[PDB]
């Protein structure tokens, strides 16, 4: 199975890069769920209660999740020698 259902909570999406803590200011944003919240951006994260960047681009990588899913993975490839 592919990415996440609808019906997840926001909890176990946040959770999948150690930020489930976020999950509260999200749930009484109006968004309990992957599904309520799929949409949002990074301009948008700003005013969700997010002032973390490092930790910001880490849930957008995940939302990004579906024509594409990639998420935790390498990145670089030989060096010099």
């Amino acid at each position: 199975h592919m990415a996440a259902p609808q019906d997840l909570d926001i909890a176990v999406w946040l959770a999948t890069v150690h930020l489930e803590q976020y999950a509260d200011t999200f749930r009484r944003h109006g968004l309990a769920t992957a599904g309520a919240a799929r949409g949002l951006g990074h301009e948008e994260l700003k005013q969700l209660g997010i002032s973390a960047t490092g930790h910001r681009k880490r849930i957008l990588r995940l939302l990004q999740t579906g024509t594409e899913e990639g998420s935790l993975d390498p990145k670089s490839d030989s060096a010099m020698e």
